[PDB]
């Protein structure tokens, strides 16, 4: 009753152009079988957020990449907050939207918008640029590792770790078995810099051991949490801002509706977190036989949601393949949805939001004027190379 189908969704292949694929994968049914790695995929929207909204059937302590923590050792120790299920994971979901709150927000935001401003200054006296290593990569390194309060040394490996921990989350293909190969000194670096008299005062990292005497987390457990924010909190908001330039350079009209209402900015940017999708794929592992569309599966199974898919699935969005910025985006998964959905949030869309304002107020047009070089990773999408040109406004 389940279709069975050979496309190996980690292959450089359908990184390249993943789009057809997806719509084999949705238009195959609600649920398929994946030969190459022996794991149930779901590609519609209503399936991977039925899927993302029922966390005891479908349960994240088991790994949410390919490799279940029942049969195999996990590559580091499980992240207290993306592999683990309620109850375990409610306490520490608690301190981290604690400390990635609204209050925090404001307390950040003028810096954060500086910062980009500036960058952008900076980027219109050298014109050409690279929107990645330049812009997409450079903004965020210069706001989020001083917010998390890192030391100057050492942040050459946050960025590594990050591709790393993403690639882990995927099959062992060469991608995976690469960068685990070559990890001992980020892990060393990222482990070192979670524990207390690292972290400067005021930052997110001391805030989070800050929590840790109001019975909700303990100091044991502080170091893994800052671990979390090294993880998830940089390479994925550079992939972010990086598909939002690069659907501007793309798109002129909706530059063009930006710069003419910069208060679109957010909405702007979460629209590239639809259209794009930096966090493409995730797992779920089955705790019990389950009736998913129809299709039933076994107790024990890995699932792989296609979150990129599902944010273009025709059945829930109109014209889901063009971009745009005045689109209702609520209800798109690339966040996330139900009790893990993404918890930082709101700082990923106050850096996205900032830095397309500062885009919309200073810059006339981004024109690509070079060769377009894809990054490739297991989980996450977007691009080693986008050379542009920026005309000022
Ligand atoms: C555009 C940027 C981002 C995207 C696309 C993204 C995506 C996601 C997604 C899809 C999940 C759900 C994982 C699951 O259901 O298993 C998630 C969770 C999470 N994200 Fe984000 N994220 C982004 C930025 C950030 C930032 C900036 C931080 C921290 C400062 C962060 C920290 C986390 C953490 C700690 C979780 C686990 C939450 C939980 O398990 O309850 N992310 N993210
Ligand atoms: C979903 C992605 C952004 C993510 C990666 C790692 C962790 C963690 O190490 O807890 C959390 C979320
Ligand atoms: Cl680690």
């Amino acid at each position: 009753t389940i279709p069975h189908l050979a496309i190996d969704p980690f292959s450089l292949d359908f990184f390249d152009d993943p789009y057809p694929d997806q719509q084999t994968l949705r238009d195959a049914g609600p649920v398929v079988y994946l030969d190459k790695w022996n794991v149930y995929g779901v590609a519609r929207y209503a399936e991977v957020h039925a899927v993302l909204n029922d966390p005891t059937t479908f349960c994240s302590s088991r790994g949410v990449g390919l490799s279940d923590f029942k049969k195999e050792k996990p590559w580091r120790p499980p992240s207290l907050i993306l592999e683990a299920d309620p109850p375990a994971h409610t306490r520490p979901r608690a301190v981290l939207s604690k400390v990635l709150s609204p209050a925090t927000m404001k307390t950040i935001r003028d810096g954060f918008a500086a910062a980009a401003d500036a960058k952008v200054d900076e980027l219109l006296q050298r014109g050409c640029i690279d929107a990645i290593a330049d812009l997409a990569e450079a903004y965020p390194l210069s706001v989020f590792p001083d917010a998390m309060g890192l030391k100057q040394e050492g942040r050459e490996h946050l960025l590594p770790y990050a591709g790393l921990v993403f690639n882990a989350f995927g099959p062992p293909n060469e991608l995976r078995q690469t960068a685990i190969e070559r990890s001992a000194p980020h892990q060393a670096y990222v482990n070192e810099q979670c524990q207390r008299p690292n972290l400067a005062p005021g930052g997110f990292g001391a805030c989070i051991h800050a929590f840790t005497d109001t019975g909700e987390i303990t100091p044991d457990e502080a170091p893994l949490l800052v671990r979390s924010l090294l993880s998830a909190g940089l390479d994925t908001t550079v992939n972010g801002i990086g598909a939002a330039v690069y659907c501007l350079a793309r798109f002129p009209g909706e530059l063009q509706r930006l710069r003419s209402d910069p208060t679109l900015a957010r909405n702007a940017f979460e629209e590239a977190v639809r259209f794009e999708s930096p966090v493409q794929t995730f797992f779920r592992t089955t705790t019990r036989e389950v009736e998913l569309g129809g299709a039933v599966i076994g107790e024990g199974e890995k699932v792989l949601m296609f979150l990129g898919s599902a944010n273009r699935d025709p059945r829930r969005w109109s014209d889901p393949d063009l971009y745009d910025i005045t689109r209702k985006t609520s209800g798109h998964v690339g966040f996330g949805s139900g009790v893990h959905m993404c918890v930082g949030q709101l700082v990923a869309r106050l850096e996205g939001e900032v830095m397309l304002s500062a885009l919309a107020r200073k810059v006339a047009a981004i024109d690509i004027d070079g060769p377009v070089k894809r990054r490739f990773n297991n989980t996450l999408r977007g691009l080693e190379s986008l050379p542009v040109k920026l005309t000022p406004a």
